[PDB]
């Protein structure tokens, strides 16, 4: 087995009780733990705040579907180079959306995937928020509106790009492994 | 003098929100003399707040290898790429209060390089600054490095989740044209 | 039917025989025809000076292996945003390596790839060629006799890096798309 | 005299004989041999499909003249810093042109050179290929049709660009020199 | 005391009387010398040139009024993170303009400091000699003159910006610290 | 004839004494007047202290020869893509020199130019203080030791490059037109 991290990944038993749960509520949905649980573990406090806020801007009721939620995290994880994020998200962006090639392209040239104006539009803002969000304006939100999009979906692309640019930093830096799990999930579809 | 908007999104009124936000919002009043507009702004989404909140308390709190002062000079020299004008602002006032020293925070904003600092908090922000901008790069020689100078891994972890928490800040900030509050400018420039 | 060109694509029965002929003789290996052999026989003459150079890189015998050839051209494409060469010589890759996570790996960040030293400094030297070749020194080839490789095998890489930059710029222009054949091909084993 | 590639250089003795052909020949409608063939034809294979495409691209009746097609060489040779490939086609973009000082204009900053928004148009085109072609779009085949350029011409500036980078970063890695010739060629009408 | 400059601080007594009066203009002016008279005086032919220079541009009588002409050294220096230079005409910028927030908003992103839209076009054609002056076309000059700024004053902005990254450069080449006294004045109006 | 500036160039009748004493007695020297004279005395306050502050590095006795000091010029021009003052200064470079080759080298990759590891060491420190003097160190310092520059030899380079960034940017600014003298001159010996 190949590391999953460079630092301690403490054992399910030594955690807490509600971290304990969490995990093992997410192994009952998924059939694994994503490593990304078992690898922020060694920092309890920081797991509890990561999942927190990730449940606050993912699970939320919104303008952005749950797939265009994860196509935005996909898109952004690329820009960063980030193989766990870009890998762990394209497969649940395939299951949501039931498009099994275009995680891929979104991962590679989201300029020339196969989705529509408005999502590409989406995230055109996310990769503007994510590599220069200094020069944010009025014009940004206005080209979100011409496609439908309110300003309360503006901040939804923004906090999403925020919070995983978080996350890929993180994931990055402690070499957090993506599960072999992802690599196919959402490839085939039925 | 009509005040500048502190925001391009709604702000809510102190009174028209959650007891739990309305009480870390008059704790933090009642020691600053004023709402640092972070607060304020982010208040427009609750269930952010308390996870932005509780994600900040849980690294800049912590007890840790990083002092006080470190923490706020890893998010100025990051923020500072980022051309965060909110979190710049703010967090260099908070630096040379922590630090007793007016004029470490404009240096470290604008060329931490020449910063009036050791090389062991050179070499800190070194790292910083890989994980805010290639994080994807960092490899075992960059904590090799840190770790010449007194580090221990579990600090690089501290950097690297402040400069990781404080891109999400900082990101956030530019969006919704986050202001920073006046008394943050003149803050600790005088001993 | 999504369009696999920009511009027009003969039909098999309109071109040359001897276009015809490597078109038929690929279909028969692989069951379908690249979209690349279809797209680029829109110019007869640079499809026959194309292949040419690429078997003249791919087929001779030599001291990279035909998966490392691959590799090669994975993270050099990953590097210029090439959806098309990503994803078909992503699926080769997996394929000639028996990996089935090794291209994603690479195509995201080839610094985390599950590869060894001597590989990830033939990639190195080949993203050297590919986006600074101007800076390329005696030290570089150094670097790469140190892991084993003669100044022939340097040669290889910077040949492969060099022709594939021309295929990238090439597919990204007309937006040569990828056979939806290439994104499963090699992920689940034999 | 200074080494042309860090590679080795075949004797023109020792080579097959098509490839010796096209060398000698180059000696007569040249007076010299430019050294990107000698130090190709340490690959003889490479050599082959090597010049194959460059014929395909620069010897084609087309839409682009042949000085056209050399000035966009010399742009996106400048932009990958080939010492080789802006220095030899600097020369036969002045000996095409007739005009000495386009080269040398096209090589610093084609923007500033003396030559109308047709040809910038295009050169815009090449170095958007040259350095971001994944972005390359709709508006961008739309802008060199608003100069009348057909897209089968942009292919052919597309093209030049992909194949002159290819022969850059082979040059810039083994170091191809450019013979002295090409420094002074065409700089006197 | 920190060291003011890598190389050697000439003595006042030590120095043409020319340059001594310059120096000692300053020290009556503002009631201490800016480290770029004293540092700078190390090469007595360039201190010459140098502040000659700079009163053919900053004292001119122009299209750009003083406060102006400030600005457009505080953003261009913060785009060259020139320590010194942010920092003293930043106290200057304060004073000319009466507005003690300004000075560190233009040096963190201009485009959100509290300044008019000619303020901000101004400072977008800086920006653009001062990284990309090749690039400069007729278009620029037009964007220019939509705010009021004629050619003439198109030129005096240009020609700051471009004296202004000498400076910039002697400055970080150097080591060229800036005075405790530039940190705090016009943070609080008289 | 094309215009050589976007701005007006005065008639030499209409221009102070001294700066047609200047712009005759380089004439005298040349037989042509280089268009930077011309251009640049539309403002002459500036015409001054520009030619007063290149004299004072270009003229001044010190360890660079002259070669080298517009060898700095025409790699740090290039690097600003100024047209103006790399054809100007190579022309220039190839005479100094007696190396007609050496100018195209260094305009194109100094990296490749036939020169000693001395000179591609000062033109190393020379792109430093150009493109990022935010960075300079005692290291870069050592390196130029190494090669036997004193600490007024790297002044020299740094202040050269600093002051050829302020002619680049004021040349690209104003469509600074190089004569045709330059283009063809040093290109033969004898």
């Amino acid at each position: 087995a190949h590391p999953i991290s460079r630092y301690p990944v403490p054992e399910l038993a030594a955690l807490p009780d509600d971290i304990r749960q969490r995990i093992l509520e997410v192994q009952d949905k998924a059939g694994f733990v994503p490593n990304v649980f078992l690898t922020l573990a060694h920092r309890p406090d920081e797991f509890r705040a990561f999942f927190a806020y990730h449940d606050a801007l993912m699970l939320k009721d919104g303008g952005l579907t749950k797939g265009e939620r994860e196509m935005i995290v996909v898109a952004t994880s690329a820009a960063n180079q980030c193989l766990y994020c870009v890998v762990a998200h394209g497969a649940i962006l395939r299951i949501y959306e039931k498009k099994p090639l275009v995680a891929d392209q979104v991962a590679v040239n989201y300029l020339k995937a196969d989705i529509p104006p408005r999502q590409r539009a989406m995230l055109d803002f996310a990769l503007k928020v994510c590599k220069a969000s200094h020069e944010v304006n009025e014009a940004d939100f206005e080209a979100l509106r011409e496609h439908g999009f309110t300003d309360e979906d503006a901040w939804d692309i923004a906090a999403i790009t925020a919070f995983f640019g978080l996350s890929n930093r993180m994931a990055n830096t402690i070499g957090m492994r993506p599960n072999d799990e992802f690599f196919l999930m959402g490839r085939v579809p039925k």
